[PDB]
């Protein structure tokens, strides 16, 4: 038996970072669970009880916080590339670092009508993320993401015109409930090193908003044929507007409403145009993914 | 032996409502997870294999989408009150009525500085609920509750001048981070029955809001000595503007955020003054409860 | 206003521990989670903001290791009433301990047939607790529970003969699948204090013993005739067993599989004695409670 | 822009089966959890709005029932493999299926030492998965796995001889608690089709069962000198074992519990050869992956 391949490293470290501004006391706070496997020229663990080529596990944690101490923490993706390339640079038989970050709302509270110094809500479970791979030699790749976003809309949804053979029991329908979550993720051109990393760290948080935005707009206006046809949109605008994005992948649940025939109960109408009532369904549901690239 | 206690009914009912005015094209909807459990003469389904006496479980489903259908679902107390009525008038063998009604937030979005007409984003997993008891010849009781609001502050906190023993580690301070997830219910005056409900219908909403704010604007502003403390002081203010109010109820978990210790590493200050990344703790957690009514 | 009722301690503290004997090598592991919540004088804690009289919650936390370190830690009917009575012992203020334990299961692997020294197996995620409330002179009071404990019955469930009215769809029926999540607490007789609590420490292990394997009996045996039915005989018998038991209470889930008709398709024959396949039902779910005492 | 890849399908498919012995009454239970994903020429679905190329999700949803109607279920790779090759055989267009299966533990009950005829507990969360792609001219490739199965051993376990630098505090050990939740991935040479599957129907079952136990035997036996080392003799026995596997991989975290120092009070001994009671740590945890294949 041989090693094909092998990653390591620490999970669900949970870290919070306070900025305090002296001049107007002003506090800003950012709270991540960061993931960081390695990988490298460390097969000798597994095949021979080698410890000596372990970063342990608790030295990465520890690395994380010291990390977190002496750099800026957002956005996320300069940060992940910070963290990734030190672990290539420190160890000589580490070759590629692996930096997951879900980073956790906390929204400043307004208070009679005024932004609070120092108090936060965590408005949503809705969270920004990186993956982040820095590999010796090849550069930095950067998935950028944002998921949790739960969404519905009451009508200007459609679904007609599909396949119908023998498996076939749904109906053609003109009017129904569109809910789901969104994720949606977006890869940046590949870049050389920290130094390129650095010179567009305007584009990261400006590139989420635009998808948050184009993802909330598109799906508010669309008069939607299907979740293929509306998502496909979504991703077109979110490329044609920051031409360092490669792709653009959204991964849809389609988290269904069912109508409720009460007509058994003294003839009670609550079927199409008069559908008041329905039953959201747990499960099953569709899931529909695309991945959108450039022509 | 003998049936001391017995109650049944269906649990986890998820309903789903959409309201349409014609005349604007503006939709609104409400979704909600209802619970129901019945009480009465119905010892003999479970001493003697009698069913005669129950009321299916599935026939009190199919009772919340009909009544769902047929009356207005918001303000809950109001559902909730109606719902638990049916079943003690219809059922002369049912003499109590116990529902619980977990409200889901579904929020109008905002595309382009403008509220649209029927799309919608689930802004948090903050709850709002009722329990509402129905008791044939005892009237209405109800228990109305925000849950699930999780806030943080990163200073203006302080827990200092506690019990010292020879169990005590803990450091007094003057400058700590304060988090929780906010659970707070308040408890109406017994209602004589539906018609005395349908009076203060405008209270329950204005009620709900008051609380928030006033949870919100406390934990904001209060330079706090301790949980206990700021607790009591919300719970204050909220019977202070609503005389029908008879209890508010706080229950609050106290989540640590731990500073983290890095001098062995190059001298690295990052305690006390100096503190900027800490550790979220996930457990263990204090949990604090207040229950404050009328002098 | 006023203080009508205050609690607060620590939650989730999460225990682990080992027992090794040095003759044989055999290693033995428990582990808990524990939650202590003290009741006491100390309202002025919240109207006053005086810490004077809080036993900090990470003192508790403390106390509860040591306590750990010190005594055994099963039957945890024990344990939990050596920590109660520590709190009111020690603190003159403090009046009440309300202890909760929720141990999970490390099973012994049996490895070639024979049990393994020192290696273990979490077999469910079934749990054993317990409560005890030690109240300052009115002695100990403790109910201990399983639950978690998921099953299902492919036939040998019948539902017929419930009431049928304007609100019902269901169709009786004399075969049906029956599965549940069985949460069952017996009530001890309340104890003097700790002395007469360990007079009893074997009827503890003995007493979950006979809870189980009479919940396991009676619903494999029993051709039910409601989960109501089903329940009470569960109850009876465990009374019948355990004298110094007082009361027993299941609340047990309704957990439908419902049928599915394929006769759309090609005639296809899935129902009554013809089905085959069904489809769990996540929600929704019945709910039947019911406490059993003595005459 | 144009659709790089895309594929949908439907998720969360909840289906439980019955085979009823009318020789014996012996009844068996199966209960599954099923996802389907399409690939093939859709891609007009998302950038024309043309529903034509759609087969509804809700169609693969009855097909998957069906499908289990008129099939056996086990072993689960089997059934994954007839479901995909249905939709490459019955759909011109459709080119790859997705098949993914978690198989829920329905284990018969005992009562009074003989198996019953038809009742059953889950013991335990662990599951047995398959993941199963069939891709139209390149046959049927397989991923069985187990997971969800969680273990601990309270000695016989290691881990000195790390690197040590200036992030590390972590101090070595000759002796630890090792406790994880085992991800075993055992991956197939690949299927020429669905004769080639039929024709190794006894392996599945018995591959399975090997792979469980030599993690579970190698678990308990090895003085671990480290999680690597000790995951790589898992993946080495079962390769040997089964020539038609090719590949085996293993992901398991590192689940900490951490020494209590309780010197500061009265002395007490608890680290080292002295301890007795520990500190589960939720987060953060280590997680240790390694691919395993042949020479
Ligand atoms: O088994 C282990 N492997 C590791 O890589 C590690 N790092 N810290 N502790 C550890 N234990
Ligand atoms: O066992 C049952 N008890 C009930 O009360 C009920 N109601 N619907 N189905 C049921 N099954
Ligand atoms: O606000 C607090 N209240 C308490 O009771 C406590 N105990 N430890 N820390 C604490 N903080
Ligand atoms: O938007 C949809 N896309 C689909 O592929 C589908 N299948 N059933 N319903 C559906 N709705
Ligand atoms: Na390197
Ligand atoms: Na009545
Ligand atoms: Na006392
Ligand atoms: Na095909």
């Amino acid at each position: 038996s041989a090693v094909k391949a092998a990653r390591y490293g620490k999970d669900n470290v949970r870290v919070y970072k306070v900025h305090k501004d002296e001049k107007t006391g002003v506090q800003t706070v950012y709270e991540m669970t960061v993931c960081v496997l390695l990988e490298g020229e460390i097969e000798t663990s597994y095949t021979k009880a080698d410890n000596s080529v372990i970063v342990a596990t608790d030295s990465i944690k520890n690395t994380i916080y010291i990390t977190a101490k002496q750099n800026p923490v957002t956005p996320p993706e300069l940060f992940g590339s910070i963290l990734g390339t030190h672990f290539i640079e420190k160890y000589n038989h580490i070759h590629a670092a692996h930096v997951n970050i879900v980073c956790h709302r906390w929204t400043r509270m307004d208070i009679d009508g005024k932004p609070h110094p120092h108090s936060f809500i965590r408005d949503s479970e809705e969270k920004r993320n990186v993956q982040v791979d820095v590999v010796e030699g090849k550069g930095i790749d950067i998935k950028s993401s944002l998921s949790g976003l739960t969404v519905l809309k009451s009508t200007n949804s459609q679904f007609w015109g599909f396949l119908r053979d023998e498996y076939t029991t749904l109906k053609e329908t003109w009017d129904r409930i569109l809910s789901t979550d969104v994720d949606a993720t977006w890869q940046w051109k590949n870049f050389s090193g920290l130094q390129e990393v650095r010179s567009h760290v305007p584009k990261f948080d400006a590139t989420w908003a635009t998808a948050r935005e184009v993802t909330l707009k598109t799906f508010a206006e669309d008069n939607s044929a299907s979740v293929q046809a509306t998502m496909y949109k979504m991703a077109e605008q979110i490329l044609a507007r920051q031409q360092l994005i490669e792709t653009v992948e959204y991964s849809l649940p389609n988290k269904h409403y069912f109508e409720i025939d009460l007509s058994w109960h003294k003839g009670l109408q609550n079927t199409g145009k008069n559908a008041e009532v329905f039953a959201p369904q747990s499960d099953p549901n569709g899931l529909i993914k695309c991945t959108v690239g450039r022509s």
